[PDB]
Formats: C-alpha cells, sequence, structure tokens
C-alpha cells in the first residue's frame, strides 16, 4: 500500500504543480493591473 500511496503522490504533484503556477499567475496578473477581466480569470 506504501508503494501505491507514493505513485498516487508522484502522479499528483506533476498535476499540481502546473494548476497551482496557472493560478498563482492568474492571481499575479489581477494584483498587477486591476481589471474586472483580470479578477474573472
Amino acid at each position: 500500500i506504501e508503494e501505491q500511496a507514493k505513485t498516487f503522490l508522484d502522479k499528483f504533484n506533476h498535476e499540481a504543480e502546473d494548476l497551482f503556477y496557472q493560478s498563482s499567475l492568474a492571481s499575479w496578473n489581477y494584483n498587477t493591473n486591476i481589471t474586472e477581466e483580470n479578477v474573472q480569470n
């Protein structure tokens, strides 16, 4: 069960990093320029 848990964590990290980077970039864009479209994004 430890091996499959490690495999699941390895699979999760790759998918999590990209989405977190996208969300952080969206937040950075919103804070950089205050526009309603950036709010929606």
